[PDB]
């Protein structure tokens, strides 16, 4: 039920708090700290899945900016303008959304 089930704690804590500036988040440099390049693709789905709030098989605009605090509860939330360009990157098909394969894409990509 906790990312601390799926990836290391300091692992955790050195990827977030390399994004506590503001704008400054980047996802590829996050998701190598954080170490889901390391991981399985079904602990990626895992992770996908713990990002989705409401259980739609999607990671919407409003669910986005709250990936921080799927890894850290402490954390902050993201910027519209850090969440906008985050869709942005990850939206493949323009639904405005983001879903597990999409998700998939963006951890392999980094
Ligand atoms: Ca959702
Ligand atoms: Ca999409």
């Amino acid at each position: 039920g906790s990312m601390t089930d799926l990836l290391n704690a300091e692992d955790i804590k050195k990827a977030v708090g390399a994004f506590s500036a503001t704008d400054s988040f980047d996802h590829k440099k996050f998701f190598q700290m954080v170490g889901l390049k390391k991981k399985s693709a079904d602990d990626v789905k895992k992770v996908f899945h713990m990002l989705d709030k409401d259980k739609s098989g999607f990671i919407e605009e409003d669910e986005l900016g709250f990936i921080l605090k799927g890894f850290s509860p402490d954390a902050r939330d993201l910027s519209a303008k850090e969440t906008k360009m985050l869709m942005a990157a990850g939206d493949k098909d323009g639904d405005g959304k983001i879903g597990v394969d999409e998700f998939s894409t963006l951890v392999a990509e980094s």
